[PDB]
């Protein structure tokens, strides 16, 4: 699924990621932006042969199970693909977990780097929330 910007700020609120760790709707929704261009079937290959899946392109190598990344955890105790549903409650849970894991959303890469300082309100400005 390819999500609209406010329909996404909407599902995430909804599954009570809003304010999650301190971090506002506007933090989330740039993440999955630059993650996935909100598409919830977005893959990406890392070098090290893990894999990141889904709208905020969770890795295999901590978070979830592929089969495919030797040594890895499952930390989310699940199966990667159920991180590329149309409905986000599985990436959702997750991403609460990595949120909480020390480092913030700078376990995101493209939130740090896109995100992190700037007007990230303008995520969620016009939509009704
Ligand atoms: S946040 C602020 C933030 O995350 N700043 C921080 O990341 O600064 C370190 C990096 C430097 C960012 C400098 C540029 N900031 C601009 C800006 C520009 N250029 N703007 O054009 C703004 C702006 C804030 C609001 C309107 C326009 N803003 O903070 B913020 B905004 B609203 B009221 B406004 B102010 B307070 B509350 B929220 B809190 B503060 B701003
Ligand atoms: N951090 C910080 C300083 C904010 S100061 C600006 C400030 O305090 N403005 C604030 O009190 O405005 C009240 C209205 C808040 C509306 C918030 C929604 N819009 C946002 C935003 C947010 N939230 N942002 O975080 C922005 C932004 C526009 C551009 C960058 C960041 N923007 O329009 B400002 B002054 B100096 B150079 B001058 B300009 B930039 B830098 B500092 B930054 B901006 B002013
Ligand atoms: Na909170
Ligand atoms: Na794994």
């Amino acid at each position: 699924k390819v999500f609209g910007r406010c329909e996404l700020a909407a599902a995430m609120k909804r599954h009570g990621l809003d304010n999650y760790r301190g971090y506002s709707l506007g933090n989330w929704v740039c993440a999955a932006k630059f993650e996935s261009n909100f598409n919830t079937q977005a893959t990406n290959r890392n070098t090290d042969g893990s894999t990141d899946y889904g709208i905020l392109q969770i890795n295999s190598r901590w978070w979830c199970n592929d089969g495919r990344t030797p040594g890895s955890r499952n930390l989310c105790n699940i199966p990667c693909s159920a991180l590329l549903s149309s409905d986000i409650t599985a990436s959702v849970n997750c991403a609460k977990k990595i949120v909480s894991d020390g480092n913030g959303m700078n376990a995101w890469v493209a939130w740090r780097n896109r995100c992190k300082g700037t007007d990230v309100q303008a995520w969620i400005r016009g939509c009704r929330l």
